[PDB]
């Protein structure tokens, strides 16, 4: 469609492949992946000089998805440490990429970026769901939060691979905000320290999260979603307020 | 075109609108934004309802990426404070959407969707760099980065107005990863606290930051953009070694 948004998802591309790449480490299953998608890459970048452009630019703009996809989840398995159940969510969503990479290879295109348009949004929400754990330490209210914020991604990627993607795709919009929000609330809970007001304001908005996600699994999806907008605005202005003290 | 699809961006929209009312706080310049696109929203779902569901759904996508900036734009402000580089660029990237959206409500969707690209992404960096500049407090050397990064988004931003919008994507791309970077090894200067070893890690971190930096301003961008991506994984990991202790 165009050589100059060619090249430019192409230095992006091979951006979030030199992070995943580091972010990888020795896990040989990270580096499957990576190496997976960097051959995808070259394979367009030489379409793009022999044959047709504008097919190598859908198939770069597939790529760049995917290795957005998987710098995430490599972030996410590197903060993940040795938790069993976010390993778990990360093998789960690194088998739904490498299905859609080869739906894409055997020329279902639209199949495989519906495929990644869930793919992705679940990689992000796992990387912060891990970044938030991290973040938690020894809080066990904020420990069960992140543990109750996983299990809901777990029934998102279940019900995606059961058939209903609809519904699958509406609880994983309502993963991620709440995955960004408690993230969000265990970074100011470790910048509120042994500050007792800040401390005080953390468990409140905690609470507000946790009837948002009970509004969310009763039935009041409209209230839910309008509950959780709210809480993640909380989130970022007591992480604002206590970052502001050190 | 979808039923599903809309239903799913405008309950997306609708939680970017919420929460940028919020962060906007008494802004009178940012509720102002808020509201124009808010009311952008309800004429989508108004088309929805009583004619073209394919159009309704175009100017829906066109909705949500102007409702995601705008609250990027808030959160921006709302960490900045009275900081008035970071207030330039807001009101630079906030008259910009305000553009954008005048151009889509014309009839000129492509040119819009075009601006939204350049505007969302610079929203977003400019949000990270104020959540940066709180995360440093009073370190000289990563407020000096955070003012660094300021100046290319800057210069991003006039490029971008004066013509030259190829050359300004491209900076704002490396300024996009950049602010990334300095949030992240903020972060990690505040999670490794009284710790000396740490703290030399994450000072040398920022100083393979400040080298692709100018690497880029040099003109070498394919090796500049290479170790922006290094440093951001580093920062990724120190931030993650810093928050365990």
């Amino acid at each position: 469609s165009s050589d100059e948004e060619f090249k430019f998802l192409a230095t992006e591309a091979k951006m979030l492949i030199t992070a995943a790449e580091r972010l990888a480490g020795t896990d040989p299953e990270l580096q499957e992946m990576v190496a997976l998608i960097k051959k995808e890459l070259e394979q367009a970048e030489r379409t793009f000089r022999n044959g047709d452009k504008s097919e190598a630019q859908r198939q770069l703009e597939f790529v760049l998805t995917a290795a957005r996809a998987v710098m995430n989840v490599a972030a996410a398995a590197n903060a993940a440490g040795t938790d069993p159940e976010l390993i778990e969510m990360v093998l789960r969503i690194l088998k739904q990429l490498k299905e859609a990479i080869r739906t894409f290879q055997n020329g279902d295109q639209e199949e495989a970026e519906t495929q990644l348009r869930f793919v992705l949004r679940a990689a992000i929400a796992v990387a912060v769901v891990a970044a938030a754990l991290v973040l938690a330490g020894t809080d066990p209210e904020l420990q069960e939060m992140v543990k109750q914020i996983l299990e809901e991604l777990k029934q998102a990627i279940e019900t995606f691979a059961r058939g209903d993607k609809e519904k699958a795709l509406t609880q994983l919009l309502f993963v991620a905000w709440a995955a960004h929000a408690v993230a969000m609330i265990a970074a100011a809970a470790n910048l509120a320290g042994t500050d007792p007001r800040l401390q005080q304001q953390v468990k409140e908005i905690l609470e507000k999260l946790k009837e948002a996600i009970e509004t969310f699994q009763k039935g009041d999806e409209e209230q839910a979603f309008r509950q959780l907008a709210e809480v993640l605005a909380e989130a970022a202005l007591v992480a604002l307020r206590a970052a502001l003290t050190n």
